[PDB]
C-alpha cells in the first residue's frame, strides 16, 4: 500500500529532520556563544556530535534500508554502517553516564570541581568514551569478530545485497553491557543520591558559605576560648584535655579518626549542627518572627550570624531585627554595620549584610554557581524533584531499555523475539538522540542562546 510507505516516509524523515536540526542547533550554540562554553558544556557537546553523527548517517540510511527491503551500497559499507550506528549509541549512552556523573560530582563537592576538571581533564574523559566506544563498536566488527553463528547468517554476509543483524552470544552480550548496562546502573545509582542530596539543597549552600565565613578544618584546631573544636564551629568537648576531644569525635564520627576527619564527615556534623541551630530560631521568642519573614537566602544569613555569636548574640540587635521583620533591607543594612560584630569580622560581615540587602548568593561566588546547576537539575520542592529527575531518566528509559532487554532474551531462546518488534524497538532508541537537545539543553544560557539564533524576540 502506498500509504504505509508514505507514513513511513514522513515518520522516518520527521524523526531524521528532528535529530538533526535538534544537534545542529546545539553545537552551533556553543560554537557562536562564549558564555555557553562552560566546561559541564564540555561534555554535551560530544553528546551531541554522537546524535548527529546518528542522524547523519545512522538514521538516514536505517529508514533506506527498510524502505527498499534490500541493502544496496556494498557489504563492506554495511559493516561500516553498522560500525557506525553502535560507535554513536555507545559514544551517545556513555556521554549520558558522563553527565550524570559530573553533574552529581560538582554538587557534593564544589570546591574541589573547579580545581580538578580543567580542559586536559575534560577533554580526556570525552577521549576516553569515544576510545571505549570505539573499540567495542568498530574493531570487533573490522576484524569480524560478531558474526559466524548459523549456517544461514553466513548467507547474508556474503551477499553484497543483504545485510541484517546477527551476532553471536559473546559479541550481544558484551556490547550491550558496555553500551548499556554499565551506564544505566551508575545513572540510576548517581541519580538516587542525585535525587538525596536535592533533598537538603537549603543546607547546602549554607555548608559552602560557612565555609568561606567561619572556615572548615578537617583536624582539630584548638578555639580562642581555650577549648576544642572540629569541623565549622562545632565544639567537641569543654575540656582541655586532647584525648578527651577524640574520644568525642570518635562517637560523633563513629570511626577512630585519630584527629584527622574527612570533608563528607565534616558536612554530617554540619546538618546536625544547622537543624540544631535552625530549631533554636524557632525557639527563642525574638529570632521566631524574623525567621518568619525572611526569604531562603536571608534565613541562611540570619543563621550564618547564629554561628558566630549565637542566638544570644543575634538577639542582641533590637533595630536590625525589628526592621527584617518588616521587610526593611536597606535600612537594616546600615545598623548591622554600627554594631561591634561589623568591627571585628568586617569583610564576612559585609558578606551577610550584603546577602541581607539584595537576597542573592552575591559575594559568594561559589555558592551563586551552585543554585544555577542545583535548580536546573534538581528544582525547588518535592514536585519538581521527581519531575525532573524523572524525565531525564524516563527518556533515556522508555528507549533503550525495551530495546536491550529484548536483545539480551533474543539470545536465550531463538525465533523467540519478531524482527520487525526488534528493528522498532532500535528505532525507538533512535528518537533518544532527538530528545537530549530539549532535555539537557534548559540551562539559562541555552534559553539565551536558542532564543537568540533563532530570532526570537
Ligand atoms: C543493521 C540492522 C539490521 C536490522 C535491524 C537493525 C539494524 C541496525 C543495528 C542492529 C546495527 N543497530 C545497532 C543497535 O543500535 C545497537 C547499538 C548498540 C549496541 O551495543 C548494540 C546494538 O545492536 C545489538 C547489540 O548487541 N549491540
Amino acid at each position: 500500500d502506498e500509504v504505509w510507505v508514505v507514513g513511513m516516509g514522513i515518520v522516518m524523515s520527521l524523526i531524521v529532520l528532528a535529530i538533526v536540526f535538534g544537534n545542529v542547533l546545539v553545537i552551533t550554540a556553543i560554537a557562536k556563544f562564549e558564555r555557553l562554553q562552560t566546561v559541564t558544556n564540555y561534555f554535551i557537546t560530544s553528546l551531541a556530535c554522537a546524535d548527529l553523527v546518528m542522524g547523519l548517517a545512522v538514521v538516514p540510511f536505517g529508514a533506506a534500508h527498510i524502505l527498499t527491503k534490500t541493502w544496496t551500497f556494498g557489504n563492506f559499507w554495511c559493516e561500516f554502517w553498522t560500525s557506525i550506528d553502535v560507535l554513536c549509541v555507545t559514544a551517545s549512552i556513555e556521554t549520558l553516564c558522563v553527565i550524570a556523573v559530573d553533574r552529581y560530582f560538582a554538587i557534593t563537592s564544589p570546591f574541589k570541581y573547579q580545581s580538578l576538571l580543567t580542559k586536559n581533564k575534560a577533554r580526556v574523559i570525552i577521549l576516553m568514551v569515544w576510545i571505549v566506544s570505539g573499540l567495542t563498536s568498530f574493531l570487533p566488527i573490522q576484524m569480524h569478530w560478531y558474526r559466524a553463528t548459523h549456517q544461514e547468517a553466513i548467507n547474508c554476509y556474503a551477499e553484497e545485497t543483504c545485510c541484517d543483524f546477527f551476532t553471536n552470544q559473546a559479541y550481544a552480550i558484551a556490547s550491550s553491557i558496555v553500551s548499556f548496562y554499565v551506564p544505566l546502573v551508575i545513572m540510576v545509582f548517581v541519580y538516587s543520591r542525585v535525587f538525596q542530596e536535592c533533598k537538603r539543597q537549603l543546607q547546602k549552600n549554607i555548608f559552602e558559605m560557612l565555609r568561606i565565613d567561619e572556615g572548615l578544618r578537617l583536624k582539630i584546631y584548638k578555639d580562642t576560648e581555650g577549648y576544642y573544636t572540629i569541623g565549622i564551629g562545632h565544639l567537641l568537648t569543654k575540656s582541655p584535655s586532647l584525648n578527651a576531644a577524640k574520644s568525642e569525635l570518635d562517637k560523633a564520627i563513629g570511626r577512630n579518626t585519630n584527629g584527622v576527619i574527612t570533608k563528607d564527615e565534616a558536612e554530617k556534623l554540619f546538618n546536625q549542627d544547622v537543624d540544631a541551630a535552625v530549631r533554636g530560631i524557632l525557639r527563642n521568642a525574638k529570632l521566631k518572627p524574623v525567621y518568619d519573614s525572611l526569604d531562603a537566602v536571608r534565613r541562611a544569613a540570619l543563621i550564618n550570624m547564629v554561628f558566630q555569636m549565637g542566638e544570644t548574640g543575634v538577639a542582641g540587635f533590637t533595630n536590625s531585627l525589628r526592621m527584617l521583620q518588616q521587610k526593611r533591607w536597606d535600612e537594616a543594612a546600615v545598623n548591622l554595620a554600627k554594631s561591634r560584630w561589623y568591627n571585628q569580622t568586617p569583610n564576612r560581615a559585609k558578606r551577610v549584610i550584603t546577602t541581607f540587602r539584595t537576597g542573592t548568593w552575591d559575594a559568594y561566588d561559589i555558592i551563586q554557581r551552585m543554585h544555577l546547576r542545583q535548580y536546573e537539575l534538581c528544582g525547588t520542592g518535592e514536585h519538581k524533584a521527581l519531575k525532573t529527575l524523572g524525565i531525564i531518566m524516563g527518556t533515556f528509559t522508555l528507549c533503550w531499555l525495551p530495546f536491550f532487554i529484548v536483545n539480551i532474551v533474543h539470545v536465550i531462546q531463538d525465533n523467540l523475539i519478531r524482527k520487525e518488534v526488534y528493528i522498532l524497538l532500535n528505532w525507538i532508541g533512535y528518537v533518544n538522540s532527538g530528545f537530549n537537545p530539549l532535555i539537557y539543553c534548559r540551562s539559562p544560557d541555552f534559553r539565551i542562546a536558542f532564543q537568540e539564533l533563532l530570532c526570537l524576540r
